[PDB]
């Protein structure tokens, strides 16, 4: 898609768990804990991050590179978004997400959560915002850029942050980090 943006990991929103490559391109759940500011801005409970960039506007398109990997998590959220403490990833949260958990079950975080059925195991996933048009939207590019799932009507106010999390570890084998894919 020519809608396509370069997102940058940004660091001051990482969970301290977390490992982001130099570039910012990577992220993997580590093993021990990183000593960082424990600012507003950081995740806190949870091994989440989101993209330097805010969009306040206009269409933005972004793939993501999951091979290997047992369980994780994609999508937008409200940079007001809160980052401390325990919470429900949905929509009625202000995350437009869709995940893998313990591998074999791919949901969409609406309230509450709705199971998906896929053709395809995705390998790589392509996210879309309109953002005018309050649309979130992932694509399976595995199964020829197939509609996974749509959030709808989402009517935006705030601007908005791309999220990940390459899941949590519990298996010991979902090490493998996110990838953003160069388009
Ligand atoms: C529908 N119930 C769920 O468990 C869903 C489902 C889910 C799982 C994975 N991926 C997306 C969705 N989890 C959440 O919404 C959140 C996020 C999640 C992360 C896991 C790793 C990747 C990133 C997402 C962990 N998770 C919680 O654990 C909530 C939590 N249980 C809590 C919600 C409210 C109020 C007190 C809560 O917990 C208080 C303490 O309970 C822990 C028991 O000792």
């Amino acid at each position: 898609h020519h809608h396509m943006v370069h997102i940058t990991l940004d660091p001051d929103t990482a969970n301290p768990w977390l490992i982001l490559s130099e570039d910012r391109r990577q992220v993997r759940l580590g093993d021990t804990q990183q000593s960082i500011p424990g600012n507003e801005e950081r995740f806190d409970s949870y091994p989440m991050v989101l993209g330097a960039q805010h969009f306040h506007s206009g269409k933005h398109y972004w793939e993501v590179d999951v091979t290997g990997k047992e369980a994780w998590d994609l999508g937008v959220c409200r940079d007001s978004v809160r980052r401390k403490g325990h919470f429900l990833l949905s929509s009625k949260s202000g995350f437009w997400t869709i995940w893998l958990w313990n591998k074999q079950k791919y949901e969409a975080g609406t309230y509450p959560q709705t199971p998906l059925h896929l053709q395809v195991p995705p390998c790589q996933v392509g996210i879309f915002l309109d953002y005018e048009a309050g649309m979130v939207s992932f694509y399976n590019i595995t199964d020829h850029g197939s509609l996974i799932y749509s959030f709808s009507e989402c009517a935006f106010t705030g601007p908005l942050r791309p999220f990940f999390s390459p899941g949590f570890n519990d298996g010991g084998k979902n090490t493998a980090p996110l990838t953003l894919c160069p388009l």
